[PDB]
């Protein structure tokens, strides 16, 4: 048997109630005699579909349902089976963010959305439009305090404010997803980005901000504002800030349109537990009883589950929640849109670090919006493996080239079988003499060379792989230490002789298989 047979195990995001979860999990463990494990590990979204596609991984996965229609495209997520009966307890919006094909592939748990957070202290009267915040900030710096601070490496959070004046992942038409229309490079959202990248060259905002960051700040009163959904009220609820929950700030007028996103509950394909994950989810979690242990962890924002919404709704910022779901859109589940917030991510980070303009950035998001992609088998905490895409810069390790443990910079070509294999371009010479020899390649050949700034610096004593000055060649390297704009002073275990110290981009530097 499977080692997964005789027991549940439970994956969501360590933002969320996963010890509320488990309280439900215990609940479950009394009436069945089976073990129920929760577990929340780092980078969830993209860990799932590497241990699910060999078969493996949680029976359960927790995430937004706009990465469920990928999942289940590729074949790791069961179909569902609630009868009428059960499907009348949620509403009928929440049920077609979950289905994909004509069949439903996921339970729906509960709607998110961004609102603003400030600081009622600090800022009594929160501003209506995003056009008031350079001024307020300004008035704010003078008493050692910031306006406004948010996670800048995620996306989701600059959504709202791309989408706000015309801004549009995909255009739906004839009752469905048009993946040839891309919005990413209008003007709306031209504009939208725009207004972020002035907020930072005007010293409004910080480049390098993510979520801790901005979450520290918030809950120890230095910044009067920040983006967050329900799940992060917990934890401003402890920090003793006196704060309240609004409409986002309109742009050019327009009311901010976030993404909407609907926490689901899929089951995974390859689980020998299909009918105990039923159970447990229709029964025991997705139950007045049950949410509202989740919810008392972390709140879980407005419930699919229209029993305990009813109690949620007086909740203001329940209210708040919904009226910018309103405003905004739900989004779609289409497998694209993995390769999407690949792009618009790639996009924000660089316009916001100056590696693109707005216009460079977001022409390239247009381009990749809706591309294959693979990703190399090499994971690091570093560098991202994903997305390798036509076009992207890769350190390719020929199969009879360089013996010192050294790769070539390669430009991806091509994306072929799955995107599980590439043709990359080679502009060193062959051992003909030949420059500019396609090569074919696997997952295991190559690294992914990231096309921005990357933000997180490497400890030192890291072994790494850099690009020798000069070249476009990857030899072997230690990291002595990193430089105050992000530069790496290199020791390269090259020489036969002196430890040398080589300055390389952070760039360029990459993680040692
Ligand atoms: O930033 C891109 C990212 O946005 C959404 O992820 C959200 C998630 O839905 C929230 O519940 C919370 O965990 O914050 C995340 C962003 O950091 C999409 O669901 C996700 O697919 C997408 O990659
Ligand atoms: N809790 C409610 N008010 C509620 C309203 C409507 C329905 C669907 O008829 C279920 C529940
Ligand atoms: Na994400
Ligand atoms: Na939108
Ligand atoms: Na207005
Ligand atoms: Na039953
Ligand atoms: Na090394």
């Amino acid at each position: 048997m499977k080692i997964e047979e005789g027991k549940l195990v439970i994956w969501i995001n360590g933002d969320k109630g996963y010890n509320g979860l488990a309280e439900v999990g215990k609940k479950f463990e009394k009436d069945t005699g089976i073990k129920v494990t929760v577990e929340h590990p780092d980078k969830l979204e993209e860990k799932f579909p590497q241990v699910a596609a060999t078969g493996d991984g949680p029976d359960i996965i927790f995430w937004a349902h706009d990465r469920f229609g990928g999942y289940a495209q590729s074949g790791l997520l069961a179909e569902i089976t609630p009868d009428k009966a059960f499907q009348d307890k949620l509403y009928p919006f929440t049920w077609d963010a979950v289905r994909y094909n004509g069949k439903l592939i996921a339970y729906p748990i509960a709607v998110e959305a961004l609102s603003l957070i400030y600081n009622k202290d600090l800022l009594p009267n929160p501003p209506k439009t995003w056009e008031e915040i350079p001024a307020l900030d300004k008035e704010l710096k003078a008493k050692g305090k910031s306006a406004l601070m948010f996670n800048l490496q995620e996306p989701y959070f600059t959504w709202p404010l791309i989408a706000a004046d015309g801004g549009y992942a995909f255009k739906y038409e004839n009752g469905k997803y048009d993946i040839k229309d891309v919005g990413v490079d209008n003007a709306g959202a031209k504009a939208g980005l725009t207004f972020l990248v002035d907020l930072i060259k005007n010293k409004h905002m910080n480049a390098d901000t993510d979520y801790s960051i901005a979450e520290a700040a918030f809950n120890k009163g230095e910044t009067a504002m920040t983006i967050n959904g329900p799940w992060a009220w917990s934890n401003i609820d402890t920090s003793k800030v006196n704060y309240g929950v609004t409409v986002l700030p309109t742009f050019k007028g327009q009311p901010s349109k976030p993404f909407v996103g609907v926490l689901s509950a899929g089951i995974n394909a390859a689980s020998p537990n299909k009918e105990l994950a039923k159970e447990f989810l229709e029964n025991y979690l997705l139950t007045d009883e049950g949410l509202e242990a989740v919810n008392k962890d972390k709140p879980l924002g407005a419930v699919a589950l229209k029993s305990y919404e009813e109690e949620l709704a007086k909740d203001p910022r329940i209210a708040a929640t919904m009226e910018n779901a309103q405003k905004g859109e739900i989004m779609p589940n289409i497998p694209q849109m993995s390769a999407f917030w690949y792009a618009v991510r790639t996009a924000v980070i660089n316009a916001a670090s100056g590696r693109q303009t707005v216009d460079e950035a977001l022409a390239a998001a247009q381009t990749n919006a809706a591309a294959e992609f693979g990703s190399s088998y090499w994971t690091s905490e570093y560098n991202p493996n994903a997305p390798i895409l036509v076009g992207s810069e890769v350190a390719y390790k020929p199969r009879r080239g360089s013996a010192d443990g050294e790769w070539i910079q390669c430009e991806v070509l091509k994306v072929v079988a799955d995107g599980t294999r590439f043709e990359v371009r080679d502009p060193e010479p062959d051992e003909l003499g030949n420059s500019g020899k396609v090569y074919k390649c696997n997952r295991k050949e190559l690294l992914l060379i990231p096309p921005g700034f990357p933000t997180k610096n490497y400890p030192p004593g890291t072994k790494v792989l850099a690009r020798y000055p000069e070249t476009t060649t990857f030899y072997p390297a230690i990291v002595i230490g990193t430089k105050r704009d992000g530069t790496c002073r290199l020791r390269f275990d090259g020489e036969e002789e002196v430890d040398k110290e080589t300055e390389v981009t952070r760039r360029l530097v990459l993680p040692s298989p």
